[PDB]
């Protein structure tokens, strides 16, 4: 995932609710305590590599109980029958 340039640390993930070309995009922001923060924001789309179709991957979450429950992963945005054999785990720490 991307990191802000000031703290080199992932802090929180937000979604753009404003309309515009970036409507619905995911981005990281700082959630450090008062006194420390940065006005840097990072597009979370940068964390998704290309998939085998030459299209951006998207984030989904594991809902199945197990040691990987709650972990996020990257998969293809096409439907199950048109997905590529491309899967990547996202950082859980």
């Amino acid at each position: 995932s991307p990191l802000c340039k000031m703290h080199h640390r992932r802090c929180v993930l937000r979604v753009v609710r404003k309309d515009g070309e970036n409507k619905g995009r995911q981005f990281y922001a700082c959630s450090l305590p008062r006194g420390a923060q940065c006005g840097f924001f990072e597009w979370a789309d940068l964390s998704f590599p290309f998939c085998k179709h030459g299209k951006r991957s998207i984030m989904k979450t594991v809902l199945k109980i197990g040691p990987n429950n709650g972990k996020n992963f990257f998969v293809c945005p096409l439907e199950k029958e048109k997905q590529c054999n491309f899967f990547q785990w996202a950082e859980n720490g």
